[PDB]
C-alpha cells in the first residue's frame, strides 16, 4: 500500500546504484555523506556510482559487540551532496513486519518492487562460511544482484539485502545505533 508510496521516495532521495570489483549492488545513503554498503561488494579507494568515480574516504566493516560479522559496510563518500538523513527512520532493535516492501535499484534489476511479505527476527546464519548476526528473513527467492536492496515499510528502513538460499532471502538489520 503506501509501504510502495514510502519506498519510492526513499529510493529517489537516497539510493544509487554502485558497481565494485565484486559485482552490482543497491547502495543506500544515511545522512551526511555515509552510505551502507553489503559487506560482501568489498568497496575499495574509489567506486561507480551512477556510473561516476566516488572516492571513498573512509569505510568501517561492522561487527557484533562480540566481534561477530553484521553484513554491514559504512561508506564516506568524497561528494558534495549531503543525503537526507533517514535515521529516523531506523529502528533500535530489529524490526518484524507482516508486510514488507524490498527494493532494488541496479543496472540489472533498475527501480523494481517487490512485495514480499513477512518479515521475522531470523536471528544467526551462517553465509558462505561466515557467521552473520541481526539477520531478517523473508520468503521470496531472490537472487545476485539485489543485494543491497532496501526493505521498508510504512515509514520503517528496516534493513539491507545481504543474501538468499534460492528460496528466502535475508538482510542485515540497520539499526540506529550503528550511525551515533
Ligand atoms: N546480489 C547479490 C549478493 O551478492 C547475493 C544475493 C544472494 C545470492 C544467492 C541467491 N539469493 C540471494 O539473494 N548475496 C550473496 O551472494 C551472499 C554474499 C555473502 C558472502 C559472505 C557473507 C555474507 C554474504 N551469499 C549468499 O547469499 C549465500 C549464503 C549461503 C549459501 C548456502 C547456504 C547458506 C548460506
Amino acid at each position: 500500500g503506501p509501504a510502495f508510496e514510502f519506498a519510492v521516495a526513499m529510493m529517489k532521495r537516497n539510493s544509487s546504484t554502485v558497481k565494485t570489483e565484486y559485482g552490482e549492488f543497491t547502495m543506500l545513503g544515511i545522512y551526511d555523506r555515509w552510505a551502507v554498503l553489503p559487506r560482501h561488494s568489498k568497496p575499495g579507494p574509489t567506486i561507480l556510482m551512477n556510473d561516476q568515480e566516488v572516492g571513498v574516504l573512509d569505510a568501517k566493516e561492522l561487527v557484533d559487540k562480540d566481534g561477530t560479522n553484521l553484513e554491514l559496510t559504512l561508506l564516506k563518500l568524497n561528494r558534495n551532496e549531503k543525503f537526507r538523513d533517514i535515521r529516523g527512520f531506523l529502528a533500535k532493535e530489529e524490526v518484524e513486519v507482516n508486510e514488507a516492501v524490498l527494493a532494488i535499484n541496479t543496472s540489472k534489476f533498475p527501480n523494481m518492487y517487490i512485495p514480499v511479505g513477512q518479515v521475522t527476527e531470523y536471528g544467526f546464519l551462517n553465509l558462505s562460511g561466515k557467521p552473520t548476526k541481526r539477520m531478517l528473513m523473508y520468503n521470496f527467492p531472490t537472487k545476485a544482484g539485489q543485494c543491497g536492496g532496501v526493505l521498508m515499510s510504512t515509514g520503517k528502513v528496516l534493513g539491507i539485502h545481504i543474501g538468499g538460499n534460492g528460496r528466502q532471502g535475508f538482510s542485515a538489520a540497520l539499526l540506529k545505533h550503528y550511525f551515533n
